């Protein structure tokens, strides 16, 4: 069974050939590829252009999403095997999946890491649990990694600068201030679908504490070698942004520090500077921005920057219906 | 772009035309004029009514509505501007709008005031933050007006009454108890309504400190001037009452105790006796009662009262369907 | 007006005539039977299976569901008559069934007892309010009996001996351990839907202080004198086993400590070992087992049985969505 957790795991034909289905249901929007289908959006947290994107794309395709959120309407999930139940947990994933899969098509999950043990959230044990015992198609709406988000992110990419091919480009993958340490996910999708689509790819961050988990770093290097392009880790803003084409911000807690974030707060707060503002941007090479959204105006980016024509987080967000209903369609 | 925001922003034969459509509609609920078309209702606060006719309308006229609620399932929003985003809010109603209008093709928002400081509450910044922002009409799902309640309202009695003309009657707008102080959004629409109707209107409250905002106030004599019937501030319950056609009650808090409730508790206790009863609507002249709910049985209108042939708030409450669909149907 | 309150307020020809449509409905899912109809599903308690099986349902049959939940996105509802609504209840049930009524054409509620009262809660007062207000057909999506799962359980009992014959059956209804005390609706309806098909049904429990409610104890003992089956009371595990055809197990607090759960607390930790094991399951008659979910893993029954060929728990719940579209079509 194909499911759509990484896409990583997919060959590139297979990844292009989601992105021209893109391109293409945003010229022709309305189908009938889910016609009389269902597929079930499983939220464990919030969400507001995932669950939208979603819902829409099934309704234009003919189908029905259902969405559901664990411990608000629906029940609490259980994860662990061979556990005995007496906790806050009233059923386990081995049922909800194959229960599920007897009324749904597809089944879409967002879950987002704990935050206590990092050694814990990057099994990603939701996801693969789903895709474990659903008898259809998973597809990830974000967990430690958001592929949907990436290709949004790249058909808007291609479509900037007119072409499929966007090798040699200079991107740049720069954390940003937050109040709080958040997830990892979008930057680790960021870092491998750039190195996937061949791109010179550096990873700007304060120290090496924000230097996103091996796995990742993993990824690149062979997306790197296979595609061409490269990577590069850096701690420098300037010489970062100079001549970079793209600029793609997200903000991220520092690894080493999962379950003790009590200590990186003093830390990250000493490099709010990392601020995507018009004096950075205006090191690029007329380089295009983008952010996953949601974004805090003035502490991520300012607001001169996020109206600025040159960036294209908009058009990116609008991209997220178009390519997972490509992905839909692709699995259904 | 043409948004519904109030009903004093559009022309009476404009009015009218929704009025006439969302007759039609009611004879004819199944229709095309929605076909793969969507609309995003966001919600700040509780509905029962306004979701769910909305939600159908959306579903009778073959389009979609997506239901958000920012803080609960969607992110929450800010809506200041240039301000530095490290409080609770995650991203700002620039993004939030111009993202949803590339998903959805109409945007209805209820957001009601704080109840903190009427200064802030008046400027109905929700509400113009998203008509500035997004790219597709906007809706008024109830704020400090409420436009579609009104229409709803007025449909009711135009079909009570068996005319489209109202002219001439006596209309009487009176505040009721309820244990803590309410939004003033009703009251103000169904002076803005009745008085553009051109009905004989009588704003029935306890003391002077229950009088609407001025611009409420200022609209109507405005509406009484254009269409020939007449407005007047009264606080003797049994003259108000008297010969009466119509009898529209609601509870509001005083606008001169905005963000300082705690003494004006106490004043509002020793008037629960304006509650809707047989024997002032036994004043009336056969008169009509009704409310938008919902409702506190026995507080603001006694049983019998509720229960009476005279009462229309069943019927008004069934209009908000179909009237929402004309408006859906108009801005599209 | 007929409404699907209770099995047993059906008759058996009905009943089958239901069950003979699920059949049908689950080999050709698409329909037009509520084209362009909805269904307003009020959920005062959560749910997976429920909400999402009755809004596939009615998607799939041309209608929409809309699902609503008092207290949290619609406004609390009031069910006493002539009380003064001063409390936390903002409306009655009265306005609520009758605005309900001119939106939808069917209205499906979930309201599970408040556990403080079984006097007040044996009332049925949720259910019996909205029949009796509602101008179209009530469907109860579990109360304090759960018919939609009967049908669910008859069904799938059915398919898995291949006939709609299950008389002389050996059916055992046990209860098990669970942390905290939970409804008897899904026991008392097993017991009222395996002796209106006419089993020989078996109540097994600890002590007599978890004996159903007298109502269907009676419902029970006229349904087995009309079908020809059999109603017994046990309290020893390995006699009522034996030979069983049939095990359905559910946890449920003990009615006479209702309101009183302290002390009730310390007798149920002492009969975990009610537990539907590999063991007990031995002594059956190659018996099928099946719960109605949620259900926690080692708790309830082990890995082991939940996970043996004779489990039918999925199929059980995946025709939820079956009889509910049945019932639908039938009432609409
Ligand atoms: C700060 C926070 O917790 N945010 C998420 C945003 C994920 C990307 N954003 C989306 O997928 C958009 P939506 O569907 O509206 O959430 C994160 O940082 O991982
Ligand atoms: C007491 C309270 O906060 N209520 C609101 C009711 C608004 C009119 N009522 C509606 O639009 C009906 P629904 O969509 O179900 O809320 C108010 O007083 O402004
Ligand atoms: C422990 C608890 O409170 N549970 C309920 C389950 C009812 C049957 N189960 C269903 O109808 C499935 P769903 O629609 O997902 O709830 C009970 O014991 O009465």
């Amino acid at each position: 069974l194909k499911h759509f957790l990484n896409t990583q795991d997919w060959s590139r034909a297979e990844l292009d050939a989601l992105l021209t289905q893109a391109a293409l249901f945003k010229r022709n929007k309305l189908g009938s590829e889910l016609k009389g289908k269902s597929i079930a959006l499983v939220f464990f947290n919030p969400s507001m252009r995932t669950r939208t994107s979603f819902e829409l794309g099934a309704f234009q395709l003919g189908g029905h999403a259902v969405v559901l959120q664990p411990g608000k309407d629906a029940w609490p999930i259980e994860f662990n095997l061979g556990t005995v139940m007496d906790g806050d947990t009233e059923e386990h994933i081995a049922e909800v999946a194959r229960v599920l899969g007897r009324y749904v098509d597809l089944i879409g999950v967002r879950a987002f890491p704990k935050f206590v043990d990092w050694s814990k959230d990057r099994e990603d044990q939701v996801l693969k649990s789903f895709a474990k015992y659903s008898p259809v198609p998973v597809i990830n709406m974000e967990t430690i990694t958001h592929p949907c988000q990436e290709l949004a992110h790249a058909l808007a990419l291609q479509e900037h600068f007119g072409t499929p091919d966007l090798r040699g480009k200079k991107y740049v993958l720069t954390w940003t201030y937050h109040p709080k340490p958040l997830n990892t996910a979008v930057a680790n999708s960021a870092l491998t679908i750039a190195t996937r689509m061949g791109m010179d790819v550096t990873l700007l961050c304060p120290t090496p504490d924000y230097i996103l988990d091996e796995r990742y770093m993993d990824w690149a290097a062979q997306n790197v070698a296979e595609s061409g392009g490269s990577l590069q880790v850096s701690h420098d803003i300037d010489s970062a942004y100079a001549g970079a084409d793209v600029v793609y911000a997200k903000s991220w807690g520092a690894l080493p520090f999962f379950g003790n974030w009590e200590p990186e707060k003093p830390i990250r707060d000493q490099y709010q500077h990392f601020i995507v503002d018009e004096r950075k941007m205006a090191l690029t090479n007329n380089g295009v921005f983008s952010h996953c959204l949601p974004l805090r105006r003035n502490v991520k980016a300012t607001d001169a920057v996020m109206d600025s024509p040159n960036c294209i987080a908009i058009d990116e967000a609008e991209n997220r219906l178009h390519v997972q209903k490509a992905i839909m369609a692709a699995l259904v």
